[PDB]
Order: C-alpha cells, then sequence, then structure tokens
C-alpha cells in the first residue's frame, strides 16, 4: 500500500539518478546529498530538453515521482528537488515575449482565439466518444485515463489556493475546492463520483494509481508545476482552461454513457460539470481581470496556457492511439 | 511602495538589526546559490539553538527571523523561506518536552488525557478573561484585546490550508475543505471570518489591516508555533492545533455576551456568534481524522507534544496581552 510512495517508485527505475534521489530523500540526508541530487536532476533535464531522448524520459519519470508521490514525510524535499527541474523546463519553453501588456479586450480575444484553435473538443477522439460510438473496451480506455486527470486535481487547485495571498481570492478557490470535494458529503466528491462511474463499467478506481503512459506523466507533471508556481498566472491559466471555460465535454459524454446503459446516478460525474455561463461572467474571472494590466502576469498566463495545450494535445493523441487499437 | 510591502520578507529583514538577517536576505535572492541557502540554514539553526539554550538575545532574534520566514506575504520567496524555516523547526522540536510514550494509549485513555489537559489549560478564570467578561474593560482596553484577536484570526485559514495540503486521503482533505469554506464565508466572501472580525474592529474604532505586522514577542511566538504545527509533515501536530482551535473552542459565547452588554449589536459582534457551538468534540465529523490515528503511537506522540507546546505559547501570549491591557486606561 506504498505503491505511489517515492522510494518504491524510485527502486523500480533502472537509472543512476534514481539512487541519487533516493539518497537525498533519506531521513538523515545531508545538505550535500540534496544539492547533488538537485544538480544532477537539473543537468538531466537540460540534456533531455536539448534532445537526449533517454535523458528526457528519465527526468520526466523522476519528476513524476518527486512531484506527485504521496509519502508526506519526503514532500518538502521532493518539491525542493522538483523546483530544480522546473527552472530548467521553464527556460526551454517558448515564452510569451510580450513587452507591453495587451488591453483587456485584446487579451480576451487572444485567449478565445487560442482556445478555439487548441480545444480538446475538436480532437477526433472527442467526436468519436461523444457520438456514442465507443465500444465498452474503448470507453474503458477513455475512463482509465480520465481517472488520472481527475482523481487528484483538487490537490493542484489547493496549491494555487495556498499561493493566493488575497483573502477574497483564496475564498474563490476555497469555493472551488468545496464543490470539488463534495460540499457537505465527501461521498459526492468529484473523484468519488468518477470512481463510481469506473466501478460501474468494470474498472478499479485506485487512489494510489501510478501512471505508466509517458504523455500522461508529462501532462500531470506540467499541471502540478503550473498550479504550484510562485507566479500565479501559471496556475490561473490552467485553472481557466480546466474549470472556467465552458466545459462542454461533460454534457455530451453524459448523454453517451446513459446511451451505453449506465444509470443516471452512475454517470453523475459528467452531469455535475455542465455549465452555460461564459468564462468572464464567472466570479473567478475577477482573479484574472485584476491582473491583466500587469505584463508579467500576462506573460506567465499566456506561456502557461500554450504549454498546457501542447502537453494536453500529445496526451489526447496518445489516448486516441490506445483507443483505436482495442 | 513601502506600505504595500511591509509584510514582505526583504523589508522586514532590513528592519531586523541581526547579523543573520543579511544572510537570510542573500539566501532569498532570485539567483541565490545552494551555498548561500545552506549557510543561512546553518546560521539560523545555530541561532535557534543558542536562544533555546538560554541566550535571550539569540532567542528573540531567531523568533523574529522565523516570523519573517514563515509568515511574510511575498510568494516569490515562499518556498525558500519555508525551506529555511524547517532548519529552525528541527532545532525547536529537539528542545520541546515531548511525549515519550512507548505504546499507544487506548481510545478512552487518550480522550481522558486530552480532556484533563484542556481543562487544566482553560483560561475561563484568567484575570483578563474575567476582566473583559465582567464588563470592567474600558473601550481602549477592549481595543487592546481586539487588536491582538486580529493577529490570531486574520490568517488562520492559511494555516488550515497547509494542513489540508498534507492530508493525502481525499475524504480528509474534504473535511478540511468544509472547514475552509465555512471559514472563508461560504458563498459570500464578505462574510469570511476575518472580514466578520474586521467589522467588529471597525465598530470599536480600529483598522483591520491584512498587511499587519506583529511587534509583540509572545504573539510572534504564538503565530510561529501555529504555522509550524499546521505545516508539519506529521499531521498529528496540525490535528492537535486544529482540534483545540476548532473542535473544542467554549469562549466565544461570553465574549459575545459581554460585547452585546457593552452596546454592540448582533451584526457588529457576529464574529463571536458564528463560533459558538453546542456539539462535543467527539460528536463532530472532523474527530474521525483523529479517531482513525489513535492506534498509532507515533501519531499520539506528535499530537500530545503539539497540544502541550500550543498551550505553553498560547498561555504566554494571553499573559502578554493582559500586561498590555493593564498598561492602558
Ligand atoms: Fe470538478
Ligand atoms: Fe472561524
Amino acid at each position: 500500500n506504498t505503491r505511489n510512495f517515492s522510494l518504491p517508485q524510485l527502486q523500480n527505475l533502472p537509472i543512476e539518478e534514481a539512487r541519487i534521489v533516493a539518497d537525498a530523500l533519506a531521513v538523515h540526508a545531508t545538505s550535500r546529498q540534496i544539492d547533488s541530487a538537485a544538480s544532477k536532476l537539473a543537468a538531466l533535464a537540460e540534456a533531455g530538453l536539448k534532445g537526449d531522448r533517454q535523458a528526457y524520459a528519465a527526468y520526466q519519470q523522476l519528476l513524476y515521482v518527486l512531484s506527485l508521490s504521496d509519502d508526506v514525510a519526503t514532500a518538502q524535499t521532493r518539491r525542493w528537488l522538483a523546483r530544480a527541474i522546473y527552472r530548467v523546463e521553464e527556460r526551454f519553453m517558448p515564452a510569451a515575449d510580450l513587452s507591453r501588456a495587451l488591453s483587456e479586450e485584446d487579451f480576451q480575444k487572444r485567449l478565445e482565439q487560442e482556445i478555439a484553435a487548441q480545444s480538446r473538443e475538436r480532437h477526433p477522439m472527442s467526436q468519436y466518444v461523444f457520438s456514442g460510438s465507443a465500444s465498452r473496451a474503448q470507453l474503458q480506455v477513455f475512463l482509465r485515463h480520465q481517472w488520472f486527470r481527475t482523481f487528484r486535481l483538487y490537490r493542484d487547485a489547493a496549491d494555487l489556493l495556498v499561493n493566493l495571498t488575497d483573502v477574497d481570492e483564496a475564498a474563490a478557490l476555497a469555493r472551488y475546492l468545496y464543490g470539488e470535494l463534495g460540499e457537505e458529503d465527501e461521498k459526492g466528491s468529484h473523484p468519488r463520483l468518477l470512481a463510481k462511474l469506473l466501478e460501474a463499467i468494470g474498472l478499479e478506481a485506485d487512489f494510489q494509481a501510478v501512471s505508466t503512459m509517458p504523455e500522461e506523466i508529462a501532462y500531470l507533471n506540467n499541471r502540478a508545476r503550473a498550479f504550484r508556481h510562485a507566479e500565479v498566472g501559471w496556475g490561473l491559466a490552467v485553472f481557466y482552461i480546466t474549470e472556467l471555460v465552458v466545459p462542454g465535454n461533460h454534457e455530451k459524454l453524459y448523454r453517451a454513457l446513459l446511451q451505453a446503459g449506465l444509470s443516471e446516478d452512475q454517470a453523475e460525474y459528467y452531469k455535475v460539470h455542465i455549465s452555460l455561463v461564459p468564462p468572464r461572467a464567472k466570479r473567478e474571472w475577477q482573479l484574472i481581470a485584476r491582473r491583466i494590466p500587469d505584463v508579467q502576469f500576462q506573460n506567465a498566463f499566456l506561456t502557461s496556457l500554450s504549454q498546457h495545450f501542447r502537453v494536453e494535445r500529445a496526451y489526447y493523441d496518445a489516448i486516441w492511439e490506445e483507443m483505436q487499437s482495442v
């Protein structure tokens, strides 16, 4: 019952950096062991982002262990090591090089244009699944990966909550967390609603699930990095795409799962996300509106959004390839 | 501007005439080296050790630095500040009288030890409590009380959120999320408990400042300990403080009645009303987070050590408020 703890995951990685990280996470690890891990992780990430495919896979696997393991005794040092990797990653991402902050209208127009161009709804897999055309085995592929996107999303939102120093903005994220964790009934948290769906269609919903899909690991690593960033524009961009923009996927999948014979109660997970209300109309939009005049915020937000879309598209492409093969 | 940044780390550090304050500032630079950060950690640990071994100047200095590290609001330096804070926590926790139980107490014996400890640390009889409940406080003296209540209340929700982040079990994170929702005003952020308290302060002539910086040593000691406990990797420390703050406290009813008898309206004193509650601690839902962990002696030792330390720093804080209250009007 430690499958998603850091040391068992590191022991299963046949790489020298896994042993160095393990030593840095020991109870009496020295400052030098931790700095050594940080340096070798930063160099590994740099070599991988420069084109060494093996170093790339290796640093993504290690970053997955560092940022998303559940043994809280090592979390602070794990997050410290993860930041050494984030710093390299953010130097390599194409940055919104704006010199002057866009107008609020121009900023919104840029957002809508980028979303309309890179939205998950146009992917051939979205169309196929919404159509009702997935077989039971294909819906199992889809939902197995949905589990990984959903089951710990509330934790990433909580990291953003922690970094919103304004009490009213923390309150906005607290209202989100409250809804996401079931309001007064933890049985209806959105991870447990999805779990109920998975069990209804023959899958296990494992809260210690560990992903083996590279594109899924890359997606979760990026999402956790963005939501944890000290410049909250990164997290607000991802919050925006994950929760604020008109979801639309949830309603069409709900109809399709009921078409597939699941009951209304079993498919509740997709029902609860449906929402008519434009993104700027929502109250959480004020967290973004207030920061638009700041060009540093704009650059963080727009860079975050583009990177999120890149990793999300590669992830959806990989789910789709798996679905076509069953 | 200087006012807008007065609870940021670097402005606070530049006002601390401590050698180690410059070393911390260098460690917080955007491109600070691992050597600079390691040096700052070492110097802070040595300062904390010297203070806790009896050097009163080192004790005051390390506590001021820990206040800046753990509770400043410039998020850009927060991760390194918390990294440095832990070097201090490790020293602090070696010096705290800690429960050396060899095996776990029974549920009954655990509840009994908790209740006797809480009973024996009640402040219902404290001279300041009696002075305020009795009516006897002048307006200026009520202001002293509420000025410090502000520091206790206004960022409590953040400490609870650090505990939420460390509850890996989804149902337990949900329990803390329900607390946070209530604490941040449910659907109306104007009704968050800090803003209810701001309304009470405004009613009595005081400003409620969300960039407030404490200058009372016992108050700093209290906030430092509370943030340490809620952020601890062993959640027994946070559950101890959470339970004494939320599941047991049984205080707010008499302050509410005293304020109403002093001419404040129900709406002005709402901050105290919302806290009043009939239901025993075991009856509450959050108690399950504690009930599940009793069998684990490591949890019991963290929890009981945390409870005792919390009471020591809270009692010294309440004494210091009382001394200040008696210096006015
Ligand atoms: Fe949700
Ligand atoms: Fe409260």
